């Protein structure tokens, strides 16, 4: 029993941080084989015209105590891909993969390529993370895993005028109408992933909170009208599809879950909780939700 | 900017966790140097368990009753001995990931990271606070036993939870490394009960800094109190007394946000008389208590917003 925020083990991640400094600047790159990624602000903007005016010996690149040397360099999009002459002897099994807004995943926080924290988190629909960085946090990564493969997903490059935060997938595109240089930049409207609240309100069922259950159901039209309203994203069949295992479980049909959800949104929840939080809570998948109640190991 | 619940970097403790099997019985174990930390209700079967005298359990097993796997490597277990409620393996290899470390008890308001493993892995990760009633509000399923709680300030690990039990309310029961239990919890399958829980209030007020730091000022008040008044009115709302101690450790938040904490203590009480009115803290609809002094001072900025 219980529900928390999870993130995935980061000791696969950890094995990959490392410094990078280019003159006064100095932040996080990823070591991958015989590749350090990180944010091309690092040479901060025409970034090929700076770029084109370093060196590699430019480039200091710091793993623990050992410094490693940068034998070659190429831009990437918002990606700065350093050439080392070491291969990480710690490089996991990995893929780069671009995740959808809903989607979830595990920051590993790091300052001066030491990794501080870790966090779960979620791409919100206006495509920004509602993080937790200092300055100096740039290039720390997000990443789920997959049995042993680790799939990195993000990597932090600025934060927005509201304290929350947008970066780039490891090809170096950004997620969001954002880009990488000082300028008025501004979060756009956010709205609440549904088919995720709807996830959490069956964690909290397989939990035993059935307080907000009632005989009720809608139809996928009426509670999308009844969402619009509340600023929360359209529910589709994919999503209905991809909650039919939870639907299952527990014996209560997704649009009847959506019946609890639209009474939850018209009423409030009258001094009450689910899963010890006041508010109606976003950042869990349904996968999220499925590994958690069932235990599944890295 | 932005305010999580962060948990520690777990690299060093998922090179430690190893599977331990007695008979039918599986849990996780802690692999440090040549030992294999682990919970001696492992040596139980389920009816063993309503009055176990784990002494006698013990002396009728030998080294080789024991199967410990790191990995897919089995490991040779050449000596055990209990201590308190935990059974100590020692084993004939020691654990080249072995990090710096040390056992640790903490008190009711510390925080710490969970590593939660099932069969000697790893699973996930969180962070959480030993509840004042010594449970902790966990998630962990069949398995989990094993599981440690961690802190990681600098390079050392400090190992200051191992799970051992869910009491019948959802929450969790478990040792220090010394195998000594938080609570007055036995490994035992007898009416055992949490207490009624309480809030952390010295938390909860290093939580309302960390909102000023970040930015966010619209709890504040033109008021003060004395300390026995804000106790007064925090026993009412379930809330722990606030010690001078307490006082003394939010000096720090004090001196940085220009904020007496008495002055934070009479916010504190006029939010448990209004509640919220639709707003949020730092993202929240309920008044937080998972974050000490040291978190606050560790994850904000230095520079007040
Ligand atoms: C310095 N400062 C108070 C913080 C605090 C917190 C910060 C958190 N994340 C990132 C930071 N860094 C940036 O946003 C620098 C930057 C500026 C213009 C464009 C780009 Cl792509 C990147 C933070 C910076
Ligand atoms: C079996 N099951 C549904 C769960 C679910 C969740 C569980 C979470 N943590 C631990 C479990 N294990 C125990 O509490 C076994 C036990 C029983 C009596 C006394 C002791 Cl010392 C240990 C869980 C067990
Ligand atoms: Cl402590």
């Amino acid at each position: 029993s219980g529900f928390r925020k999870m993130a995935f083990p980061s000791g696969k991640v950890e094995g990959c941080m490392v410094q990078v400094t280019c003159g006064t600047t100095t932040l996080n790159g990823l070591w991958l084989d015989d590749v350090v990624y990180c944010p091309r602000h690092v040479i901060c903007p025409n970034y090929e015209d700076l770029l084109i005016r370093k060196s590699n010996h430019n480039f200091l690149v710091q793993a623990g105590n050992v410094q490693l040397r940068v034998i070659g360099h190429s831009m990437q999009n918002c990606v700065l891909k350093l050439k080392v002459d070491t291969a990480n002897p710690k490089t996991p099994k990995y893929k780069f993969v671009r995740i959808q807004p809903g989607q979830t995943f595990s920051v590993l926080a790091c300052y001066n390529g030491s990794p501080s924290g870790v966090y779960q988190c979620a791409m919100r629909p206006n495509f920004t993370i509602k993080g937790s960085f200092l300055n100096g946090s740039c290039g720390s990564v997000g990443f789920n895993i997959d049995y042993d493969c680790v799939s990195f997903c993000y990597m932090h490059h600025m934060e927005l005028p509201t304290g929350v935060h947008a970066g780039t997938d490891l090809e170096g595109n950004f997620y969001g109408p954002f880009v990488d240089r000082q300028t008025a930049q501004a979060a756009g409207t956010d709205t609440t992933i549904t088919v995720n609240v709807l996830a959490w309100l069956y964690a909290a069922v397989i939990n035993g909170d059935r307080w907000f259950l009632n005989r009720f159901t809608t139809t996928l039209n009426d509670f999308n009208l009844v969402a619009m309203k509340y600023n929360y994203e359209p529910l589709t069949q994919d999503h209905v599809d991809i909650l039919g295992p939870l639907s299952a479980q527990t014996g209560i049909a997704v649009l009847d879950m959506c019946a609890s959800l639209k009474e939850l949104l018209q009423n409030g929840m009258n001094g009450r909780t689910i899963l010890g939080s006041a508010l109606l809570e976003d950042e869990f998948t349904p996968f999220d939700v499925v590994r958690q109640c069932s235990g599944v190991t890295f």
